């Protein structure tokens, strides 16, 4: 066999298996491991990262969708669609005795001209409007499918990425924390100006609010301090069974009384606290939290600007953070700290509540995607007219362009047309509709003198125009989709030698 033929095989059954879960509806999948752990989820690049690989050239295809992740996030799944067309038309005229490489230079040319074309089909809007906004968030989060409590979640997450908004255009996701927790409904999702840490108080003699507080952190243990240089410790009392505990005593609470000197108040240590000294500190009241993951310690000290310091001994005042409300209420669930940085404040966070931890986990993935889909909007500043209305407006375009073109070359940018044409059936047909009979409808009220924003609602189901409803997205998700489509299968169609060379690093 050529080899090469079988190469073609491993990357459809990868689209196959991402394929019956594009549009609002859609069928999930579940995921299973030799452990026992079973999850269940919508998202793409969340399934394909678990799937276990076997062949070499199947690593190609996650591979692209993989880096659309960090780049936007939501759309990772029809890059996987229509890039499965491409092999399945290219087996069909490459099995006419057509050489591989001019097929290549088809799909090269032709998504180059569609490239500029569609920028041409875009429309600009504002880059701070409260309304446009959000119906974008609306088609992000339906896709993953939640129609229970959506259109409240649309208004909080456009008014927490709008303070994220820098003053010269770019867009940081590191600012907008995500947290869940169990509670009674998805409508008491609320968006918190400072952070929030999950964690529980270690006395509760101490004070229960506080303002004009202190921050201070201490990524280290808080106890006796061992001689850095070689040296020995200095005891030599008759009762050494109890100088060894008065002097951890000492340390939590002498060397206190130095670091409030600084103007500090409260204290985040990372271990334990000794158990003796846990009474002293009770009564003199300082808010302290034992165990805390080192991520919590990072994200505190970027958005307050302290500094990370080990040493208890080398605490002055410039390595505190101010403060300006702190407080540890309880709603809805256990206790939790809720430290509000509004002398410089820029980082937010969004607590999360459901009925069950395994339908909160489902939302935390949309909410998360919808901040690259409406950030890029901000920088950039113009959305195209979603539901394949885009789509089906170059299958028909570009078979004008194919009439210029002359020799076998021509018949490949036909068939790159027709395989662009795949978005549209398979959202019919996860719904309900037919997947023939309303293609011929939609081509004929968007023919010419149609509006360019026409497609197909799975809701109703019937042709209707789709800007009406609402339904958009950004165009950054389909420019860096199509574009790095054309230039993946660049690199299966192209390798064929399959060398079994050993010890490559």
């Amino acid at each position: 066999r050529d080899a090469q033929r079988m190469n073609i095989l491993a990357g459809r059954i990868i689209a196959e298996t991402v394929r019956s879960t594009l549009g609002p509806k859609g069928m999930d999948k579940m995921l299973v491991d030799d452990l026992g752990d079973v999850v269940v989820t919508n998202d793409g690049v969340t399934i394909l990262r678990e799937m276990s690989v076997e062949h070499p050239a199947a690593k190609m295809l996650i591979e692209v969708a993989k880096t659309q992740e960090k780049e936007v996030g939501d759309g990772t799944t029809t890059a996987v669609v229509v890039a499965g067309e491409l092999l399945r038309k290219a087996e069909e005229l490459l099995d006419q005795n057509v050489h591989p490489t001019i097929v290549v230079k088809g799909y090269q040319a032709a998504a180059q001209k569609a490239q500029e074309l569609l920028k041409t089909i875009a429309c600009e809007v504002g880059a701070q409007d409260k309304e446009i906004l959000t119906k974008i968030a609306m088609t992000s989060i339906t896709g993953k499918g939640a129609e229970k409590a959506k259109e409240k979640l649309a208004e909080i997450i456009v008014e927490a990425v709008s303070a994220v908004v820098d003053d010269e255009g770019k867009v940081d996701k590191d600012l907008i924390k995500i947290e869940k927790k169990s509670g009674a409904s998805i409508d008491d999702t609320e968006l918190i100006k400072g952070v929030l840490v999950d964690k529980e108080r270690v006395s509760a003699q101490m004070p229960k609010k506080v303002t004009d507080a202190k921050i201070a952190l201490l990524n280290c243990a808080i106890e006796i301090k061992e001689t850095e240089t070689d040296a020995e410790i200095r005891i030599t009392d008759p009762a050494k069974l109890m100088e060894f505990i008065e002097q951890e005593e000492k340390m939590l609470k002498d060397m206190v009384a130095e670091i409030k000197a600084s103007g500090a108040n409260v204290l985040f240590c990372q271990k334990g606290i000794d158990d003796l000294a846990q009474h002293y500190l009770a009564k003199e009241g300082i808010v302290a939290a034992r165990r805390v993951k080192k991520s919590d310690m990072e994200k505190l000290a970027k958005a307050t600007g302290a500094n990370v310091i080990t040493n208890i001994k080398d605490l002055s005042a410039q390595d505190l953070g101010d403060a300006g409300l702190v407080e540890e209420r309880k709603i809805s669930g256990d206790s939790m700290i809720f430290v509000e940085e509004c002398k410089h404040p820029k980082a937010v966070t969004m607590l999360i509540r459901g009925t069950t931890e395994h339908v909160i986990e489902e939302v935390a993935r949309a909410v998360d995607d919808a901040v690259g889909v409406v950030g890029c909007t901000i920088e950039d500043g113009r959305i195209v007219s979603g539901g394949g209305s885009t789509e089906v407006e170059l299958s028909m375009k570009l078979r004008e362009y194919a009439e210029g073109i002359s020799g076998r070359e021509q018949l490949a940018v036909r068939a790159f047309a027709d395989a662009l044409e795949v978005i549209p059936r398979t959202l019919a047909e996860n719904a309900g509709l037919d997947a023939i009979e309303i293609l011929v409808k939609v081509r004929a009220a968007h023919a010419s003198n149609g509006n360019k924003c026409a497609g197909l609602n799975v809701f109703t189901g019937a042709v209707e125009d789709m800007c009406e409803n609402g339904v958009v997205e950004p165009l950054r998700v389909k420019t860096q989709a199509i574009q790095s489509a054309a230039e993946s299968t660049e690199m299966l169609l192209r390798i064929d030698d399959v060398i079994a060379a050993e010890k490559l690093r």
